[PDB]
C-alpha cells in the first residue's frame, strides 16, 4: 500500500479556538504564524470543506515548490480537517500522492490534542526517502508549535 507518517501532540490551548485558527484561518495563519511552512494560499474551488482545492505555496529555492492539494475530509463540528496532495510540482498524475489528516480534542485539563495523520501513496520503482519526511514532521511540528506559542503571547489582562 502506500505509507503513513501520523502523530500527535497536546497544548495548552482549547481544541475549538485552536480549531478554527488551523482550520477556518488556517490557511491564513500558516503564511503568517510559519513563513518557514507555506507562503501562501490560492483557494482555486470549494470553500475550505472537502474536495477544496486551494494553491498553497511553499517557501523553499527550488524549482517546484508549491502545489495544489485538495481538501480530504473537513469537520467544523468533530474537529476534523484531512487535506490530499494531487497537483504536486513533483507529482504528475497521482504517483508519490500524500493523504494527511487533522483532528483536534479539548481535554478536561486546561488544553487539548491535536492529531495529525500523514499517508504518502508511492508507486513505479520510486519510493520516498525519509528526507522529505523527516522534513515534513519538523515543518508540522512547527505549525501546532506556531500557534501554540501566539495564544500563548497574547495580551488581554495586565493583573
Amino acid at each position: 500500500g502506500v505509507f503513513n507518517y501520523e502523530t500527535e501532540t497536546t497544548s495548552v490551548i482549547p481544541a475549538a479556538r485552536l480549531f478554527k485558527a488551523f482550520i477556518l484561518d488556517g490557511d491564513n495563519l500558516f503564511p503568517k504564524v510559519a513563513p518557514q511552512a507555506i507562503s501562501s494560499v490560492e483557494n482555486i474551488e470549494g470553500n475550505g470543506g472537502p474536495g477544496t482545492i486551494k494553491k498553497i505555496s511553499f517557501p523553499e529555492g527550488f524549482p517546484f515548490k508549491y502545489v495544489k492539494d485538495r481538501v480530504d475530509e473537513v469537520d467544523h463540528t468533530n474537529f476534523k480537517y484531512n487535506y490530499s496532495v494531487i497537483e504536486g510540482g513533483p507529482i504528475g498524475d497521482t504517483l508519490e500522492k500524500i493523504s494527511n489528516e487533522i483532528k483536534i480534542v479539548a481535554t478536561p485539563d486546561g488544553g487539548s490534542i491535536l492529531k495529525i495523520s500523514n499517508k504518502y501513496h508511492t508507486k513505479g520503482d520510486h519510493e520516498v526517502k525519509a528526507e522529505q519526511v523527516k522534513a515534513s514532521k519538523e515543518l508540522g511540528e512547527t505549525l501546532l508549535r506556531a500557534v501554540e506559542s501566539y495564544l500563548l503571547a497574547h495580551s488581554d489582562a495586565y493583573n
